[PDB]
Formats: structure tokens, sequence, C-alpha cells
């Protein structure tokens, strides 16, 4: 799934970031689009919780990049583990 | 383009479905997949302009199946015809 790929290191290639964005409703995407401030920029502790949301920020925000910012293939990895 | 692509053969994965679908509007998907049987039991002669939208209505099929079917990848081929010079 969408949460499980985001904690995982991957690279977001056309048929990856597809995949990706199959997995996950619009709504969804947006939304964790919407949240990648928030954590892109989070001061203090993280419980496990947050860390897997700020993990599809992470990754919804890599996949806005590819895809509305260039043609080219780049790794993933999760937010600071 | 979708429309060159049509007219070569080659697996419809994920992956190139992916392309496939991206690289031509919905609306004109939609309307290449509803042409799908005017084309499939096409009764004649066409001339080059349809055999080339014949083939989008084949790509547009084979594409649907994929995805909505069973999802397997296949092998797409265009179609083939016998020219009359």
């Amino acid at each position: 799934t969408f949460e499980e790929m985001a904690l995982t290191t991957f690279m977001i290639t056309k048929e990856s970031y597809c995949k990706l964005k199959n997995s996950v409703s619009d709504v969804a995407f947006n939304r964790y689009l919407s949240l990648y401030n928030k954590y892109r920029y989070f001061s203090g502790k993280m419980d496990t919780a947050a860390y897997r949301e700020a993990a599809c920020s992470q990754l919804a925000k890599a996949m806005e990049t590819f895809n509305h910012n260039n043609g080219n293939d780049v790794l993933y990895q999760p937010p600071t583990a």
C-alpha cells in the first residue's frame, strides 16, 4: 500500500510513480501533499503514528515533483529514520 | 504518440498502459473505445485515416481490458490488412 511504500527506500520512476498513484485516492494524495510543510518543518519528537503520516507526506511531495516538475527518476527515502 | 503506438506490436503492461493513458486525453480515449465495434465489424475497404482510427480503437480496447477486466500482461497486435493497390 501507499502508507507502506512511503516507509521504504526505492526509486520513483514512471512505472513506480504510476502504481503509487493508482494505489491511493486522489483525495488522500492531495491531503498528504497538503501536510508536507507541517512535517518538513516539524519541531521536536515524532511518535510513530506521526512518523507514518510524515512519511506519506514526504512521498506525496516526491511524487508531485517527479510529475509536475520534470521527466527524470529520483530515489525516495523516508523522512529522518 | 498514442496513434503511433496503436500501429506497433508491444506488451501492454502496467508501465506501458500508464504511458499510454497519459499520452491521450480521457475524452479521446473514451471516443476511441466507443468506436471499437464499428471497426471490429467494419465491412470492406478503408482509407488510411480510417485504418489509423481503427488501430486506435483496437488499442483503446486492449487497454480497457487490461485495466478493467483481468489485468494480465498481454501482447498488443495492431490490426492487419489485406491491402489493395
